[PDB]
């Protein structure tokens, strides 16, 4: 027993495997919408506070992230189609990212082949609903 942890949700719902495929993202976090980081996954990636204040400023204004691309890490993701305030998307090749916006927090996931770009957006996009129905 204890009185909770933001890893679980990292661990449990952004790590598991993927609709029976035996697949799951490579990487994984929870951010709150200032730029703190509440748990990631142990292969995240080394990301700077610039990075995520980039990714901070395109929920609030989309549009200004796909001209450079989104750095995390180090790492320089192509920005595709997302929705304003709501999801970031990018692409490296097979793999990508995606990013989920809620009331208090940013759902990160990080991805390779064999899987898809929707079943990250899909599994991210769960979590975050789930946290938006908490008020959170």
């Amino acid at each position: 027993s204890g009185s909770g942890s933001w890893q679980t949700y990292v661990d449990d719902h952004l790590m598991c495997d993927i609709e029976g495929t035996g697949q799951h993202l490579t990487s994984a976090a929870i951010f709150g919408t200032d730029g703190t980081v509440w748990a990631k996954s142990a292969s995240f990636p080394e990301f700077k506070p610039n990075e995520i204040d980039a990714i901070i400023k395109e929920f609030n204004e989309a549009g200004q992230l796909a001209p450079t691309g989104l750095f995390l890490g180090g790492a320089k993701y192509m920005v595709i189609q997302g929705e304003a305030g709501a999801v970031i998307r990018g692409k490296k090749g097979a793999g990508g990212i995606c990013i989920k916006k809620t009331g208090q927090a940013m759902v990160f996931g990080i991805y390779d082949e064999p899987v898809a770009p929707g079943q990250c957006n899909m599994v991210v996009e769960r979590l975050g609903d789930y946290l938006l129905d908490q008020g959170m």
